[PDB]
This record gives structure tokens, sequence and C-alpha cells, in this order.
């Protein structure tokens, strides 16, 4: 049967249902409900792969179709060990198939909820790098790539069998070759707790923002993912933030990552560092795979 996704993915995305074998419920989903499972055939030199499912039932409108494909159509610009990426989408069949890599530790923020007590240290300096160090990778890729994030923040990102942290979710991301901003018309429901000032004041959004982002999530993972600017409220946060208002340092947070926070805290967004910069100063913290992997000690950049 003709549909949507018929016309709206280059059939070179395309894989055979038949290759797809889902198992078990991971939880719903944005446009539809996410299943694990494996995907014979998908990865290069593998004959199967772990992957994430989703599924787009015919009880979904065309409008919300297009729409939904058309977010995986960006996904599929990006090729970075650091954003997860997508394997494939299954578009000859009654229930729209997206394939996705498998992270199989789910979302930072709920991860960063597990290393808590039951209702509080944070993790290793180290392991904190690394984790600074693999999403200012992805984001670097992101910016080069010429797209603003405007979305960024613990919740986002996922964790890998391995540990690893991936970009994750781009329903938000926009386009800037040309401008390098995306300027917010009308009603928007980002989270004010994660906004740039300038982002709060004008609805602007640049890398200088996302920068902004960033450290939230820096502040994040440094408190086991605690809501930032907690005892304010959306209309507090708001004022203060704009007025310069700054994050706390967290109680057992190493000075070094609250100084770079306070760096990507900058009001002044062009004095902000670059996501390459942030990778530079730790770049020697980074466990050894870094190197082979990341985006920074890429072709593609320079
Ligand atoms: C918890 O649910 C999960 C969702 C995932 C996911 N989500 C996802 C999002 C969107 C799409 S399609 C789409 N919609 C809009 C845009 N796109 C591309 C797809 Cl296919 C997957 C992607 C990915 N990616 C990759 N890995 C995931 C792992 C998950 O859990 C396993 C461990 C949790 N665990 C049990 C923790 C311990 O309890």
């Amino acid at each position: 049967s003709f549909s949507a996704a018929d016309v709206y993915v280059p059939d070179e995305w395309e894989v055979a249902r038949e290759k797809i074998t889902m198992s078990r419920e991971l939880g719903q989903g944005s446009f539809g409900m996410v299943y694990e499972g494996v995907a014979k055939g998908v990865v290069k030199d593998e004959p199967e792969t772990r992957v994430a499912i989703k599924t787009v039932n015919e009880a979904a409108s065309m409008r919300e179709r297009i729409e939904f494909l058309n977010e995986a159509s960006v996904m599929k610009e990006f090729n970075c060990h650091h954003v997860v990426r997508l394997l494939g989408v299954v578009s000859q069949g009654q229930p729209t198939l997206v394939i996705m890599e498998l992270m199989t530790r789910g979302d930072l923020k709920s991860y960063l909820r597990s290393l808590r007590p039951e209702m509080l240290a944070p993790p290793s300096l180290s392991k904190m790098i690394q984790m600074a160090g693999e999403i200012a990778d992805g984001m670097a890729y992101l910016n080069a790539n010429k797209f603003v994030h405007r979305d960024l923040a613990a919740r986002n990102c996922m964790v890998a069998e391995d540990f690893t942290v991936k970009i994750g979710d781009f329903g938000m991301t926009r386009d800037i070759y040309e401008t390098d901003y995306y300027r917010k018309g009308g009603k928007g429901l980002l989270p004010v707790r994660w906004m740039s000032p300038e982002s709060l004041k004008d609805g602007v959004f640049t890398t200088y923002s996302d920068v902004w982002s960033f450290g939230v999530v820096l502040w994040e993972i440094a408190t086991l993912a605690e809501q930032p600017y907690q005892g304010l409220s959306n209309e507090q946060v708001l004022r203060f933030v704009m007025e310069g208002g700054l994050l706390d340092k967290p109680d057992n947070c190493p000075d070094m990552l609250f100084e770079l926070m306070r760096m990507c805290w900058q009001y002044n967004p062009k004095m902000r560092p670059s996501f390459l910069e942030i990778i530079s100063s730790i770049k020697e913290e980074m466990e050894p795979g870094f190197r082979e992997v990341s985006f920074y000690y890429s072709e593609e950049n320079k």
C-alpha cells in the first residue's frame, strides 16, 4: 500500500521488513511505540545488530507521518560517533518502522538518577570529563554542519552499553547555514531552565546558546540530575537568568567542572567557549578510544 513512507524517504534508507525482528517493548515514543530488537545486515560487517525499532501505526494522520519522516530525514545527514545514528527505515509495510542504533542504558537523565542512594556524590571527575567530552564532540559536529540543537539536555542524550554518551533527540534542531541563528516566531515549548538568557529575551538561538545548554547538562551530570534552579518557579527562573543569575556550584563538585560551567554561562554569548575549544581543554583526559572515533580528531574537522 502507498503511503507517505513511500515518497518522503530516499529508498536508500530502506530495509526489508523481514530483516527486522522486534523483541520486547522499550517504551512510548513521540510518534509511536519503541521496541528493542535485531536488524540483520544493516551495519557493515555485522550479520546482526541490536537496534531500537519505532512503529508508526495506521492510526496516525498523514500530517503526523510526514512530519515524523522529515524529522528522521535530518538525522540521515549526521554520521558521528557521538550522535545516535539512524540505521534505516522500513517503508513498504503497514506499520512504518524506523531503525535506530540501540542505546542499552537509555537517557542520560535516567542514568544519572540511577546512581543515587534511594531517597550524594557525583561520578568521578574522570567519568564526568568523558561524558562532557563525548557530548561536546557530538555538538561540535552539529555546529560544524550548521545546526542548532536548541534542546540540549541530559534527557536528550543516550548512554550506550559501554557507557558512551551520545546526542540523541533532534525534533527541535534547526538549520543555520546563512544567518547563523534561528529566531522563534510564535509559542515555544522548550524548557526555560536550559535556555540561554538571550534565548529567553529575543527567541534567538545560536551555537552560543547551545554551549549555554551544555553548561546546564554539565550541572545535571554533577548533581545526578537535579532540577536546575530548584526552588524557583518558571516565572522566577525566567527573571533570574535574564538578569544574570547563575546556578550554584554543586556541593561535591570538583572546581574544574564548575569553572567549565561558568565559562559556558558567560552572559555575552560571544564570550563563551566553542564546542571545539571545550574539547581541547580536556582532550588529554579522554579515554584512549576517543582519538579514533571522535569528530574532533577527524578529517572532516579543519
Ligand atoms: C527506554 O527506551 C529506549 C529508547 C531508545 C531510543 N529511542 C528512540 C527514539 C526515536 C526513534 S524513531 C524517531 N522518532 C523521532 C525521531 N526519530 C529518529 C527510535 Cl527508533 C528510538 C533509541 C534511539 N534513537 C536508542 N536506544 C533506546 C533505548 C531505550 O531503552 C533501552 C534501555 C532502557 N533501560 C531499560 C534502562 C534501565 O531500566
